[PDB]
């Protein structure tokens, strides 16, 4: 990927092996979840874009979400290039082109146009662009294989409260809902469906219970 | 992780591949003990929030304790906040605001803005803040996490004294507590919840006595 | 491989033990996937001939696929000696001459020779069209593997529609075809070849419809 | 640790997660052998107090002989703080205050002091005397742990020699005497314990004679 | 072995403890494959002749090809030694001496000879040399580790025509031969020794058909 | 260890626990054969005495050959302090003083020391010394470890004859045999000792026989 020496200059590096052995391996381990889409970000750090397409072709498996992240790509970059027309025709000397939908991506582009682009002044955020594209795309895949809603989740007659409350909020994280409406049901949906003796002390116990209150009362 | 080195010391590195795979790793196999704080505090030495932001969410499974650490930390922002207000008007120029409580947290900042706040002179240290703030969180979440209370541990008439007193120090551990009444429960808890013939030795051997010449006692 | 040292000169570097380590394993442990081939262009990114004939033939086993990829080879290189003649003279300083079937094979080159073809001005790519040949062969081997064609696959009366797209997809990654072609397969035998019920779903959905949508309404 | 780069300023490194790893993974695979204290002296060559105290702390287990550790820790402080006077004032440049047995220890102190008493002229071996303090406690935990003593091992009627020699010289790794006293002991228990018919062998071939060739008289 | 590097070029080496570790992974595990000359060929690329002779010695069992290698490298040196005579009287003061047969050998060398040898001007080869050597011995180890001939090879009537092409491949690279018998016998071999049915398919084929239509004709 | 930078200065490293991990492992899994010694020479290359010392404490297990070799160590300092005697009896300013027996070994000599000794101009191989006399210890230790002696080896009825050759030159590389009567025995030994009918092949072949002949004949 991209490393900054003590020097100041920094210079190309291909990709170690160790990171896409990892991802390989982190992508069949884990299989999906929300906790996918932080490590990709986390490995994949100022990495070319090229570096990226090739940890999205080596994957083993799962086509469907790898279809739906090219589809993706291919619907933002055309949402670019319809946002931001070519009105320079000419180019002027030492400057290169602008990067196009299909050349923001890495199809039709070498190596070497990438590393001109990222190393200009100012640089040319284009593996940024790309990392929030893989992001928006994974984050919809993990939308997508939600194995239950969160309305449907309720505890069982005998079910634990530790495991209920863990897979709560494991589907609730994975939900592309926002912060305030996230924020107004974990206050209600928790309560409103849990072990019915649990769920009375803790109505007992008032309407302004935190989290460590609620595990101690309901384990009781 | 900031690097504070020879000349050349703007220089930012994302965090290595080697650390996180074993953090996530060693989290799942350790599953959750007291343990896991100072191999958290000793991974994460001088670090910059993004990537204690990358670190917990590289965690799978346990979404329950993520939460509470979570709501934990945000609590410790609020006060953090009400006791060090913000001053209000224009700032001066050259003088870098003081950080927020929701900016140690890195929700609302950027990598920049961190940047420049730790490499001030002089040093604003919010990454060691926000350290604090996940072992504080830690602490309670294997505090909450606990089996079996410290006062429901009593030897078998097969079970060995040193098992027994190994089991006693790994839950003691596992809690939090001042020194000042550990020192006198671990004496008048130890003694009383051992086998027989070790009770009897000890008796004969005496209270106010060290804890390897108890250990060396019973032995075999 | 091929890299440069901070500040310095184009340098040769050897060929990786730790990267052949993984090759050699991932052929074995992953069988035949169609990403393998991905997985060797991330792996010999700017990598020699010599160093690409010693992968090829540090593998153990398929040697019907080496003897078949070998044939590709010897095919490739006798077009290109037909394609581009071949002339003979003395060899003037700065100039390189002209690098017959066999030279571009390297069974009858050196690493001297190679290094002054790929670090010429303008760089003879022997190494790409090489490399190019190779992921040729490699994709008419894939294809040839195939143990299900194309037009042979059906979605069963109790096969999920997510597992039968996704075969769908790893069939086509491994199918011969043209990308302009390629889309019409996952345009019309994904919807041609599937349950009924979905089927007629997504005639009254649209036929635009995009991959997400239509398998949020096949789902659902 | 503590690292010289090359024509640099002493500066001080971080820690190095693979030698944490190392180091858990040892003590809890191969329990409690005499060498582990050995092992330990080579892992934190030139390591800060905190560096070991973090490593002490990370270990899954076994809190009993880190309570005794903690014990003999806090009985060395005492008696440096008894036999070394503390002094209080002005702290002139270039010289450090007068060390305490608690900041020995480390745990009531920081890491820049430590720094600075580590480099300062001339240096102060904190670190040095902690180490040596850890291996004592680790040496008394190793006792403790020897299950057979060194006068309490004899040979059998089918036990060979070899294993015997072995098993006596591990009970005599982990015995509590000096190398004055351990020469001795090696010497005439090492004979005085041994098979009836070897034991007129080495009578008959000499008690000054090495254990080489003793071996090779008592194998015959 | 050698660094041909920027300023600097004096320095010696040795051998990474990674890399020696994966050869002897390689050579315990798969024992002796038709692929170790180019794994060989790979790991000691440019290499002193002392750390071919570690990489020898380290050979865990099959003594036997261990002394077929050593006598091999013996009767090539004195064959060298035959036909390029050492010749008598002084040397040229500043001229280093030619290496004798056993000086290829490192077996009555030193370090700094070779090393001498290696970096003087011009470079005297004695590396490639001994490599040459060593693949020859391995060569004719696995000519003499054949198990089953070329000709003692026939499919079952249910054994796979894939796997049956695989082994008879696998067996004829175990063979070293001439390039212009090779290719004849392969074809006056294969289509005898087949499956009816596909031997009733390559006859309705054609004698001088390829290899990948006879592979996708009798598939499956 | 030492290692070599690109600018000139050397600088000292301390000991990497992948090469201890390794050096145990090799140890608890092979135990003791004669392929050890080059693998300790070349893994210890170019170490400073207290890492060797760390190395053959942190070993479990054989304590007889711990004992074996630091009575080597201990005469081999005896013949060395015997035969250099300290004839200067003043230190010249600027010189280290002379290593004696006891400092030539690490026991009571700091690691400053030995840096200055090697780093010495001109350099003093302390290290070098000290790993020629282990292998000289690990040399009688394998001598001593022999299961048998050369002469007992004799094929049986139905042993092979692979397995025979192999285990007669593995415990004649593990003898002390000198290179001339190991050369004159290998002719004699290994047709002497064979299958009778076998034995008879060969012997009908002539005195000219070969390793390769001797392989091909006895195993038809």
């Amino acid at each position: 990927p991209i490393v900054q020496n003590i020097q100041g200059q920094m210079v190309h590096q291909a990709i170690s092996p160790r990171t896409l052995n990892a991802w390989v391996k982190v992508v069949e381990e884990k299989a999906f979840s929300p906790e996918v889409i932080p490590m990709f970000s986390a490995l994949s750090e100022g990495a070319t874009p090229q570096d990226l397409n090739t940890m999205l072709n080596t994957v083993g498996g799962h086509q469907a979400a790898m279809q739906m992240l090219k589809e993706t790509i291919n619907e933002e970059a055309a949402e670019w290039d319809r946002v931001h027309p070519v009105h320079a025709g000419p180019i002027e000397p030492g400057q290169m082109r602008e990067p196009r939908g299909s050349d923001i991506a890495g199809t039709t582009s070498t190596l070497q146009e990438q590393i001109g682009w990222m190393t200009n002044n100012p640089p040319i955020p284009v593996g940024e662009i790309y990392k929030r594209w893989i992001i928006l795309g994974l984050n919809k895949i993990v939308r997508m294989y939600s194995p239950t809603s969160i309305l449907d989740i309720r505890q069982g007659p005998k079910e634990p409260f530790r495991d209920y409350v863990d897979r709560f909020y494991k589907t609730l994280r994975a939900e592309q809902a926002s912060q305030e409406v996230k924020n107004w049901m974990t206050e209600t949906l928790l309560v409103q469906n849990a072990n019915p003796d649990c769920k009375t002390i803790l109505k007992a116990l008032g309407p302004a219970a935190t989290l460590e209150e609620m595990m101690t009362a309901c384990q009781g």
